[PDB]
């Protein structure tokens, strides 16, 4: 049901943090766990689904093909839009019931409304324990390194990349403190 890896053109589309990318309506989730099984070697994956939300596509496969007994998983999950109201509080009830998995989040864009709601829910998602941050340069470059066709092309950042960052990791900290 996970994609390997997306096209290069989608990704500098979906991906930009830019006013423009706000039109946007898809939603992109690019993933890397690692499977901890007790007394086992470490195995790891990694894929990318797009939008049911794109959230729902990776927790409804995680739950069916993927979760075991005995095993801790580290997540991480590189999203194009931050998690929506309900995609939020769908995850955050997801970890609030499995300890065993440990997710950090981070997100090229938030929300395109300031809504009270949508702050509720990565608030939520930061209580149940889930880390949210958004994503800068390093972030956008192992993406393009792990989960796009880059044809071994070297990332080519888009103008306002770090600004924007910075704009955003701002209004993340006052919603999340």
């Amino acid at each position: 049901n996970p994609m390997e890896a997306m096209d290069p053109h989608i990704f500098y589309f979906h991906f930009k943090n830019l006013r423009k990318a706000y039109g946007r309506n898809e939603s992109w989730l690019c993933f890397t766990m690692e499977v901890v099984k007790h007394h086992s070697p470490v195995s790891w994956k990694r894929g990318v689904f797009r939008n049911r939300h794109a959230e729902r596509c990776f927790l409804s496969w995680f739950a069916d093909d993927i979760l075991s007994p005995n095993t801790n998983y580290e997540v991480t999950w590189y999203t194009s839009w931050s998690p929506c109201p309900e995609c939020a509080g769908e995850v955050a009830e997801f970890l609030a019931r499995h300890s065993n998995v440990n997710l950090t989040i981070k997100t090229a864009r938030l929300y395109y409304f300031d809504d009270t709601d949508y702050q509720e829910g990565l608030r939520s998602l930061s209580q149940e324990g889930a880390s949210v941050e958004i994503m800068g340069y390093k972030d956008f470059k192992y993406c393009w390194e792990n989960f796009v066709y880059n044809d071994d092309e070297p990332f080519k950042p888009w103008d306002g990349l770090d600004y924007n960052f910075l704009d955003l990791d701002s209004k993340l900290q006052e919603i999340l403190e």
